[PDB]
């Protein structure tokens, strides 16, 4: 274990950390926890909002990933995290592209040698020795191929990290992650969130989404934990999303945001999780932990 | 010619603005002038110093140009310039690489249609109406293909901008290396100015230095401007490292170079103002009535 708590979030693209776990990250950094984010790709295949950087996309100059390094860096800082960590090194494994898009590249993350991807993340785990690790559920949240792959890699890495390896002269330093969570979308919290939005929250060109285009929400019964952050944490999440300016636009009141598809989304203080490995601590009347560190003895 | 002076520097790659003109840019912005820099490529084909960003290069992830946007932005801000301007839009025309090289892209600046490149720069000039424009000499300084191309495009644009909305650039300069100042700067360096891996230069590693009689103007830096130049170079961390005393720097080849605040120019168009005992203007704006 040790004295200051340590948490690790493993994501696919720049912005995933803020969209999924921004409020949770800021929550824990503000309480003196050591939090790191690992990002598995630079996001080379992203769309761009606005004209200024529009020629950086893969179908033009194809330089978007390098630009998003600065966005990620600023977003992490807003969340209280000091620097990005790109799996295998910045630029190692390329954004694999949205589902269904047939993509040309011989460096795609989904195609990468599991020995290398898993090996890279085992090293990070063993170095950082996180008490909590967080990543996507098996369907990668909304089904993005890198999200699914990030889940597969991270699951395998968590399993390998605590197992003895290395040679007689170079023994591994194994670390068994105490608690392993999937970050997931809470269906009910989202409905509540969308329903609380007023026209003043939206930009004129944004459309509210209907049931069908949203999406893959867990029921309260499928959820094991929540971090219910305060307004200071939520405002950090807002600032982190604003920093990903090519990817995400925050509305006039900071209550809502939208990606390039112009679907308005609420920016919530509550973030939900499924416990995939380890022992739960105390659960409330919903059956949820209210602290990812629960049972680990920091309180 | 509004009485606030307006200056435009046209460069090939991120860092060229600070290596060539950093002190001059800071000198003028600190004095309330309107200064802009146009950068013609993102520098996609650059090498990288250090391991952190090493896989960004064109023979790995090929994403370095997008990363260098932030380096340029920070460098510009250290010089008092609020934002980068990439010719034709960020990413329009690619870094063409060193001479002799070597690439898959057909978006190279050197191969670009003159109508588009010159057209783009003409629009910027008519928009900014600079009193002074600066770019490389005809050999592009040290001969980088993009630097030669930048000179060619800028020269064509300056000529075209004032022909029938039109702006005739009052004064057009080439930024050049001063031979004498480079020799003296190199000589003044001591091993403490360098980092472990760097090599002190000699009479050998010079090349394209202009003589004092071939120079028309100098902007002599005060300490605030030199310090801004040093901060700007430092911001281009993938390309340039400043030494421990801030008096020397080196690119990826590890050849130490003095950080010479005094920057020299050849008047390529327009009329000179007052010259000093060296035969040099000491202000690019000389004779324009500010
Ligand atoms: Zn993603
Ligand atoms: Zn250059």
């Amino acid at each position: 274990m040790s004295e200051t708590p340590r948490l690790l979030f493993v994501h696919a693209h720049p912005d995933d950390e803020s969209l999924s776990n921004g409020a949770t990250i800021a929550h824990y950094t503000s309480r003196g926890a050591q939090v790191h984010v690992v990002t598995c790709t630079l996001g080379e295949e992203g769309e761009v909002i606005g004209d200024r950087w529009a020629q950086l996309t893969a179908d033009h100059a194809d330089q978007l990933g390098g630009y998003r390094i600065g966005e990620l860096t600023a977003a992490l800082r807003a969340l209280g995290v000091s620097a990005p960590i790109y799996l295998g090194g910045a630029g190692r494994w390329r954004d694999s592209g949205m589902a269904g898009t047939d993509q040309r590249s011989q460096r795609r993350f989904v195609d990468a040698d599991p020995r290398q991807t898993v090996g890279a993340l085992v090293a990070i785990i063993r170095e950082l020795r996180p008490h909590v690790v967080v990543t996507y559920d098996p369907n990668g949240g909304y089904g993005h191929p890198d999200h699914v792959h990030t889940h597969t890699v991270t699951t395998a890495a968590v399993a390998a990290a605590g197992v003895g390896s290395g040679t007689a002269d170079h023994p591994g330093d194994p670390w068994t992650v105490p608690k392993f969570y999937w970050t997931v979308l809470g269906l009910s919290a989202l409905i509540s969130g969308a329903r609380a939005l007023v026209p003043d929250d939206l930009r004129p060109e944004w459309v509210l989404p209907r049931a069908d285009e949203i999406a893959f929400g867990y029921s309260d019964d499928g959820i094991d934990a929540v971090v219910e952050a305060d307004e200071q944490a939520r405002a950090a999440k807002v600032a982190a999303l604003a920093a990903h300016a090519t990817q995400v636009v925050v509305g006039p009141t900071g209550r809502a945001a939208a990606l390039s598809n112009n679907l308005a989304l609420p920016i919530l203080a509550d973030e939900h999780y499924v416990l995939a490995g380890g022992s739960a601590g105390a659960r409330d009347e919903r059956g949820w932990e209210t602290d990812l560190l629960a049972g680990l003895g920091f309180t």
